[PDB]
């Protein structure tokens, strides 16, 4: 990828800064510095970098569009890389915490951070908090003299909030909402009445679309000083459409993509998650198959999980996804075409992001 | 307390805003809104409000020392209350997450948030993240057009990082630092060689002093526009001394204050914490008593805990605290006197904070 080498160079730069700053400010000792280095490397590296690299792709596109000279271009690319790492560390934070919340086993082809024997969930929770803090530290340091610092902080923290609310929807989705009461436990649902297209859309847009699609695009515009050049509503709309689709893919892959290819072991079925598969099945399957689903879903029994997979297969869920995908392609293309009529350079950068999303395999 | 009524009024305002903003932005439903209200009330209320009220005390002191109209004074006080609630919500965040990490039972006289039956650790982790996000939301909304927004965000997030690093020191203080390795599980220390005055100070300064003493003072100065009228270095120093002392008090009370008076059940002894009591004992007790301490410390067995408490009593640790406290008083009064010679208005607000700290019983 065009910016991978530069992006990785900036990682090393940022890591040196952050660890050195802890030495300077907090009397950080050699052993804990090494621990934090290993923590950062394990939690921030090994993903696809779609979010971080998007910031750079957008920033470059807009820098070229606005005819920046050699020096201005170099600054924008470095700033874009720093913003990219802000999002990658936000991602790192989210995944650390989520892997604890989901009690998961693997991430990016390695054990989950909390499952490293010298870590445990009780230390890992705080390691996740360090990651989130570091993200803001990068902005405060690298963008101290940039008027765009304020807007970077605003969008970043708005998106942090958004994702945590999306997560709230996700973690509370398998209990009937009228029964959500801190003082009273309640079993997972038996009737699945709340497993609706509306509720699935709400979970995925807030937990995924804002930080995975909207944030990278906006940060790229902010660092290049070109936010005013594009249609705010249109940009938001296309980010939501792609982001929803991205999470749908993730949902489909939970069941149908081998864990060794995916790099993680999802447990959506045994955890009774309101996934795209569950919602699409429940709303389209004949009554006797819905009965079978309800009798098997949300069970850790490997055979019960297999029953659900079989039900999904026999209900042609993959074909139904293919049809959903065709509708998404059409809408995304319409939205990009409209963006292109306003600013072609930005529209092309959305196309780049879309191309890395459409029909991805992991 | 002079500003308690105003401070509580602002809580209700801020809560209405935050919950209303979730309805507007995230399609928040009535049930989860209710959940979030109960979460906010349980995690943010019921404490002493020393941090939040400090912001208002400082801001008022400094605003009175400037000549400003009734409208301007009202604005400073309201902004101060919002800043105070930022810190109280940061506190709320820290305690939610720490109670999970320490696997604790009670907080402010009620079950810990994660221990509420309808919550659990796997939901509460995210509830803590929402709290942290909300703190920044308050600044972004209430201070959208204030000159101090940028500096408020900078200090708040610097202190957030600081505290997470302090927490790192805390959670890893029971294992020999050379053995800290993510890949390898290691037993807690058996020799306690790193339970030193330096290492205790390092834990308490970063995990407590910055957010409990430094941050409230600085926020009060920022919202009143008076940060440049005070000695930065001297303000930092007095905050560190008082904060260290505050945490030492907390450590002492873990062992010696009834949990019903304290409002929480500490497990420092059971969890082999590098507390002030442990360090003071290990550095002052005769060799055979040190040996007996090592044999009994870090054990959940009631008899072993009882042995430690008796050893502490026999080593006169309470009396040793009183001597430490006398030394702290002497230093603080000297530092305050120096501050008073420079800015008497600010020095008075430091005295208010110190008076709530010195010889507190919970
Ligand atoms: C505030 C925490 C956000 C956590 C978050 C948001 C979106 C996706 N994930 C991780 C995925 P996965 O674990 O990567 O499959 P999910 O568990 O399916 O949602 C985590
Ligand atoms: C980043 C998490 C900070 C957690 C944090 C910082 C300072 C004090 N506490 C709580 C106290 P306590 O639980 O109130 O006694 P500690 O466990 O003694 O340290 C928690
Ligand atoms: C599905 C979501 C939103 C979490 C994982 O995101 P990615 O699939 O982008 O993970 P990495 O490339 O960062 O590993
Ligand atoms: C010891 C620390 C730093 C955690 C508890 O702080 P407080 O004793 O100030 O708790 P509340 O008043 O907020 O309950
Ligand atoms: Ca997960
Ligand atoms: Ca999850
Ligand atoms: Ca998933
Ligand atoms: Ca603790
Ligand atoms: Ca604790
Ligand atoms: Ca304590």
């Amino acid at each position: 990828m065009a910016h991978m080498e530069r992006f990785q160079k900036v990682y090393e730069e940022v890591q040196e800064f952050l660890l050195g700053d802890a030495e300077k400010r907090f009397e950080m000792d050699v052993h804990r510095k090494g621990y934090l280095k290993s923590m950062m490397d394990t939690t921030c590296l090994g993903g696809k970098y779609n979010r971080g690299l998007c910031v750079v792709d957008v920033a470059e596109a807009m820098a070229k569009d606005t005819q920046m000279d050699a020096a201005a271009m170099e600054r924008v690319l470095h700033d874009a890389c720093v913003c990219g790492w802000m999002i990658e560390m936000l991602q790192a934070h989210f995944l650390v915490e989520d892997d604890i919340m989901d009690h998961s086993k693997t991430r990016r082809g390695k054990p989950c951070w909390y499952l490293h024997p010298g870590v445990t969930a009780q230390v890992a929770i705080n390691d996740g908090l360090i990651l989130l803090a570091w993200a803001t530290q990068m902005a405060l340091h690298y963008f101290a003299d940039r008027p765009f610092l304020a807007e970077v902080l605003r969008v970043f923290h708005d998106v942090d909030l958004t994702t945590t609310i999306g997560q709230l929807y996700d973690v509370t989705s398998m209990v009937d909402s009228a029964k959500l009461d801190a003082k009273v436990a309640h079993a997972n649902t038996t009737d699945y009445v709340e497993y609706t297209p509306f509720n699935h859309r709400r979970i995925v847009v807030y937990k995924t679309a804002y930080y995975t699609y909207w944030l990278p695009l906006v940060m790229g515009l902010l660092v290049s000083g070109t936010l005013e050049k594009v249609d705010k509503k249109a940009t938001h709309k296309v980010a939501m459409v792609m982001g929803e689709y991205f999470q749908v893919q993730d949902d489909v892959m939970d069941c149908f993509t081998p864990p060794e290819k995916l790099g993680k072991i999802g447990t959506d079925i045994e955890d009774a998650k309101c996934s795209w598969l569950a919602v699409t099945f429940l709303t389209t399957a004949p009554a006797e198959k819905v009965a079978e689903f309800k009798a098997n879903y949300g069970s850790t029994d490997p055979a019960a999980v297999a029953v659900i997979k079989q039900l999904y297969t026999e209900q042609n869920l993959l074909a139904r996804f293919e049809e959903y995908e065709k509708a998404v392609v059409a809408e995304v293309e319409q939205l990009i075409a409209a963006l292109e009529a306003q600013n072609a350079a930005f529209a092309a950068s959305v196309k780049v992001l879309w191309s890395k999303t459409y029909k991805r395999q992991k």
